[PDB]
């Protein structure tokens, strides 16, 4: 399989329960877990990395893990997640046209990696005008975009970043920029945030590495109290709402040369004219780290900036 073309064991610093560092009990739990799924006639997504993510999410409770994995497969099938990339490719022209319009309003882009080799992801929310946004897209569509990215992450970003890092990468480093949002709108989209949380928590376990929230308005901490109800404790412990010293905290986790200038780093697009909201820069663009999976498609069509 493709798995033989990139590291399947995490770095030596990874906590037990991860690929390459299991206790005897865990390693035994994993074999039993796979056996049960194999008996249920499951074929795909049964590799160590995937299975350990579900096991970790359920603290290695085999039956709870089986139940979680079964429901995930169910959803993947009904949601169309197993063919989300293919279907997008067959509709690229139309979908790209609408995505281009949404990107400028709601920047979503990866820009290199963090110090551990994790794909570095950025989102900027301050330019969103809900009214204008609801005229060009729907929450439904934004969720499907999210799901598609989850698939692109596992398909293209992980193999490449793992080959570069020298070890298996299973998570991302996210920076949520809230500069310019109204605490009021934060409350207003609680519903969508819940939907995002449901899909991620339930179908994409152990995919969060580091998650920073910067430039949040005063009072945000209170609004966040309403988000925590639908986030597992493990997830909440990965979320960090930074203050005025955010650049210094980001510099502790991300190479200065990989962090955009406005966030405290020195990274600049090769062509200062290009926009980060049409960019997709990282190891998965480096021919040296792209494998049999091929190169990731261009989500922003012709405007896609890969440098
Ligand atoms: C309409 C625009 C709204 C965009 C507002 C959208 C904001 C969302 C922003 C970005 C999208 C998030 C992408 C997340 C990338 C990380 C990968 C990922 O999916 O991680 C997953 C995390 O799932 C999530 O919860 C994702 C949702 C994150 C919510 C972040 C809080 C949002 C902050 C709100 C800001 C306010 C918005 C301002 C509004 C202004 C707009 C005018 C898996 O977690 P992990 O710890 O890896 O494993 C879990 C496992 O899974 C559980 O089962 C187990 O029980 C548990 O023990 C663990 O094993």
């Amino acid at each position: 399989s493709i798995l033989d073309t990139y590291p399947q064991i995490c770095s030596p610093n990874a906590l037990p329960g991860t690929p390459g560092n299991l206790t005897k009990e865990q390693e035994e739990a994993l074999l039993q877990f796979r056996s049960i799924l194999l008996e249920k006639n499951y074929k795909e997504r049964l590799d160590d990395s995937t299975l350990l993510r579900f096991l970790r999410a359920r603290k290695f409770d085999i039956n709870a893990s089986v139940e979680m994995f079964v429901e995930t497969e169910r959803w993947r099938e009904e949601y169309g997640a197993n063919t989300i990339i293919e279907d997008y490719e067959n509709n690229k022209e139309a979908e790209d046209k609408e995505r281009i319009k949404l990107a400028k309003m709601y920047p979503q882009y990866y820009h290199h990696v963090d110090k551990d080799g994790r794909p570095l992801y950025f989102e900027e929310l301050g330019g969103i005008n809900l009214k204008k946004m609801y005229k060009i897209t729907t929450e439904k569509q934004m969720l499907r975009n999210l799901v598609k990215e989850y698939e692109l992450f596992a398909t293209y970003r992980v193999p490449a970043c793992s080959r570069r890092a020298g070890y298996l990468i299973e998570t991302s480093c996210t920076v949520l920029d809230l500069k310019g949002i109204s605490l009021s709108n934060a409350y207003h989209v609680l519903s969508y945030i819940k939907d995002v949380a449901d899909i991620s928590q339930n179908y994409y376990p152990e995919r969060m590495g580091k998650f920073y929230i910067i430039h949040s308005p005063f009072g945000f901490s209170t609004m966040f109290k309403m988000v925590k109800p639908f986030l597992d404790p493990v997830t909440v412990s990965k979320i960090f709402i930074l203050g005025s010293s955010y650049k210094k905290e980001l510099l502790k986790q991300i190479p200065i040369e990989n962090l955009p200038v406005k966030y405290g780093g020195t990274s600049v697009l090769h062509n200062p004219n290009d926009k980060f909201y049409y960019s997709d820069i990282g190891p998965w663009r480096d021919p040296r780290y792209i494998g049999p999976e091929g190169e990731i498609p261009n989500i922003f069509g012709k405007f896609t900036v890969t440098s």
